[PDB]
């Protein structure tokens, strides 16, 4: 018997109180620009807003943003969040400030702000994500291995109902930030931008000469003459008959990676959520820029 999770606003809020919470999220990743060698928080932001996502089962409704259980020792201290802590530490002074906005609707707004604001597409989402206690925190080890191919990603993410496409889509979040060897035992960028959002994940893929090394961790991952480098999940997607036609669309094909993006990515934060028929429609969110501010 999967749990029901039913999402329920927080009592009295509307599209304009989660347009302020947005924008002080916006307004923060745009000051705090130091973080991560000028990266800023925005990668971490769409991590933590995945990872938060990503424990999902939909076999037995286990894991999800509903609960936003990452707040708990157990989700938090997960060797495959590490470094995430930085991410909270960013949406402390938000929680402070807007204390009504549930943890699950705050880690997955944050993931939806950091997109929109490193000129991604727009993501529409839905509040009403309700804290579930420290017991109904999920265990460690539901979060994907970088070390595997194209059948182990394929079957992985069947747990979280997404289909080739939407899995390839998805990826190309990679486009975002780097790997740093102490956090998870790979180290560098996938591209050049780090903190604009684009299809550089696929063009990167299929354009740069990759050489399959050893970092300094003893693990196998590929790398540039440019000086990115792909997981050997993230080159799984070209040794993969299917995933590499799907590429090859989005390296080609700017709008329709951004289209797919934003609903798979929509999707992933939903995931394990039951939303009333009178629930309010989703929420497309103004960018700081859109505004004025
Ligand atoms: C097979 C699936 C995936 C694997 C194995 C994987 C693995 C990893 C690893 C090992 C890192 C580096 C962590 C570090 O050292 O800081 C990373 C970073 C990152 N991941 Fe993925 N990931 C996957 C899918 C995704 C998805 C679906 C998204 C979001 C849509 C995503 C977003 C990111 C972002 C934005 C970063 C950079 C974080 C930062 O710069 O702080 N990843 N991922
Ligand atoms: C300076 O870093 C950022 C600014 C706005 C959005 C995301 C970022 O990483
Ligand atoms: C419950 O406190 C938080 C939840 C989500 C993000 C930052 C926080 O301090």
């Amino acid at each position: 018997t999967p749990l029901v999770h039913v999402a329920s606003v927080e009592k009295g809020r509307s599209y304009e109180d989660f347009q302020k919470v947005y924008n002080a999220i916006a307004l923060k990743l745009r000051e705090d620009d130091e973080y991560d060698n000028a990266i800023g928080y925005g990668p971490v932001l769409v991590r933590l807003a995945w990872h938060t996502s990503g424990t999902w089962d939909k076999h037995d409704n286990t894991g999800g943003s509903y609960g936003g259980t990452y707040r708990f020792k157990k989700e938090f201290n997960d060797p495959s969040n590490a470094g995430l802590q930085n991410g909270f530490k960013f949406l402390e002074p938000i929680h402070k400030e807007f204390p009504w906005i549930s943890s699950g609707d705050l880690f997955s707004l944050g993931g939806v702000t950091a997109v929109q604001e490193m000129q991604g597409p727009k993501i529409p989402w839905r509040c009403g994500r309700v804290d579930t206690p420290e017991d109904t925190t999920p265990d460690n080890g539901r979060l994907p291995d970088a070390d595997k191919d194209a059948d182990y990603v394929r079957t992985f993410f069947q747990r979280l109902n997404m289909n080739d496409r939407e899995v390839v889509a998805l990826m190309g979040a990679h486009a975002l930030g780097k790997t740093h060897l102490k956090r998870s035992g790979y180290e560098g960028p996938w591209g050049a931008a780090n903190n604009v959002f684009t299809n550089e994940f696929y063009l990167n893929l299929l354009n740069e000469n990759w050489k399959l090394e050893k970092n300094d961790a003893n693990n196998e991952q590929w790398d540039s003459k440019s000086g990115y480098m792909m997981l050997p999940t993230d080159y799984s997607l070209i040794q993969d008959p299917k995933y590499l036609s799907i590429v090859k669309e989005y390296a080609n094909d700017q709008d329709k990676f951004f289209k797919d993006f934003s609903k798979a990515f929509e999707k992933l934060l939903e995931n394990g959520i039951t939303f009333p028929k009178d629930a309010p429609s989703p929420f497309i969110f103004k960018t700081l820029e859109e505004q004025g501010l």
